[PDB]
DNA sequence: CCAGTCCGACCCGCATCCCGGA
DNA sequence: TCCGGGATGCGTGTCGGACTGG
């Protein structure tokens, strides 16, 4: 029935089980996803025939709460189910069946990237974007510099029945790498099997996109290779980074003969220059650039994406201009009625771009105080220009694109 | 009083499943 | 059978804001 769903119903509100993770600071932090039942401003009681019968006018809204050990509770502005989805077929969700399905698929994610997972821990990102803070030289040992693969990153352990655990930066178990995973097992006939390795799935002269299909992908073409260039014990979190590079490397001499698994070369440097110096040579033999690394610098795993400030990565942030032809608006939660530009490309390709430096209260007026009329005189056909990562290889769209400004400004 | 976290949304691209119509 | 739509959930990531730890 309606207990299908666990947590409690009351006060015309089912509010799942709370899932409570540490904040790094050692705290205790709760979080909440609840379910409503407006109607023209009011609140209704929770039937069974919500989930087989729409009431007129009547629309389910979703909120979250979050809260740390009790100091300040939020709740998160609601995000309206107005239909269901996939009506017209026997899979027909009505507002209220498809809103709590909604807030518990959110519950089944939620999860992972917390305090629990299998015993998986989360692979440490990287915090500063073009920066080396100077405090990295200013220590007893030089910082490393490696390259950085435009690849999916992947983690992997030896669970207890001796099987081999493959694992994303979010803790979900990649399948079907059976020939990156029949080395490691070989692999770890002769290492300390209570180790995990840290790499990036990857293999050279391939784009991205190729990368991350056979990575999230049941079935797999057994052609990548898994470039290591970290490990690290549950236990010893606080081994530096200098050390761990050191116990690695005896392990890739354990065995110096393997296909898909390679440990990437290490480089001490001394300045920044030598840093961009080969930062300059892996993009030119065609890789995405150069990580640095603290000496001293403890593993801290990416608990709520939680960047380390021990690692930096140096790469070519890309920008160009494109035209600007129409805007539209977001669709669930803080964003529903905030702008979003629509670009075009010489093919005549439309994407979205996210404006930047755009308050949230800004971009509310802006898409409801502007109008086909107004825009036409003023804004279409201006130049737009883009941040972006890289150029989508099969569309010329530029993927992970911000939009700064225009070349001719406005308001 | 901040710098530091952590949240809650989002781009495009890809993989898969379930759907019915051909 | 194949060929879609529609829906879902992965990946590389993005940024604003609302908090909080020191
Ligand atoms: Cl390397």
């Amino acid at each position: 029935m309606l207990n299908q769903f666990p947590g409690q119903y009351s006060n015309n509100i089912f509010c799942f089980p709370p899932i409570e993770s540490e904040t790094k600071s050692g705290k205790k932090a709760s979080w909440i996803i609840c379910v409503q039942v407006v109607q023209h401003n009011t609140i209704i009681p929770i039937t069974d025939e919500m989930f087989s019968t729409d009431v007129k006018d009547a629309v389910a809204e979703i909120f979250t709460k979050f809260f740390v050990e009790e100091g300040a509770v939020r709740i998160s502005k609601m995000t309206r189910v107005t239909e269901g989805k996939n009506l017209g077929k026997k899979n027909a969700t009505t507002v209220v069946h498809q809103a709590f399905k909604d807030a518990l698929s959110k519950y089944n994610r939620h999860a992972r990237q917390k305090r629990g997972n299998r015993g998986m821990i989360p692979p440490m990102l990287v915090k500063y974007f073009n920066i080396i803070p100077k405090t990295f030289f200013e220590e007893e040992t030089d910082p490393i510099v490696q390259r950085k693969r435009n690849g999916v990153r992947a983690v992997a352990c030896q669970q207890g029945d001796g099987c081999i655990l493959l694992y994303s930066r979010t803790e979900k178990e990649f399948l079907g790498l059976d020939n990156i995973k029949k080395e490691l097992k070989q692999l770890y006939l002769f290492i300390d099997v209570r180790v995990y390795l840290d790499g990036e799935l990857y293999l050279h002269r391939k784009p991205l996109q190729w990368i991350a299909g056979q990575a999230n992908a049941k079935t797999d073409s057994s052609e990548l290779h898994f470039y290591v260039f970290d490990c690290f014990w549950s236990d010893q979190l606080q081994m530096p980074s200098n050390k761990r590079q050191q116990l690695l490397t005896n392990i890739f001499k354990q065995k110096e003969d393997l296909t898909f698994i390679h440990q990437v070369e290490n480089f001490s440097v001394k300045n920044v220059d030598e840093a961009l110096r080969l930062k300059a040579q892996f993009i030119k033999e065609g890789y995405e650039g150069a990580i640095v690394r603290n000496a001293n610098g403890p593993y801290e795993p990416g608990y709520n994406n939680y960047h380390s400030a021990h690692l930096a990565k140096l790469k070519p942030l890309l920008d160009a201009e494109f035209i600007l032809v129409d805007y539209t608006q977001g669709k669930k939660g803080k964003d529903l009625g905030a702008i979003l530009w629509v670009c075009e490309l010489p093919n005549k390709k439309r994407f979205v771009v996210t404006p930047k430096h755009l308050t949230y209260a800004d971009r509310y007026a802006l898409f409801q105080k502007l109008t086909p009329a107004l825009f036409k005189k003023h804004l279409y056909g201006k130049e737009l220009t883009v941040e972006y990562a890289e150029l989508s290889p099969k569309t010329g769209i530029p993927l992970q694109a911000r939009a700064v400004g225009f070349r001719e400004p406005i308001n």
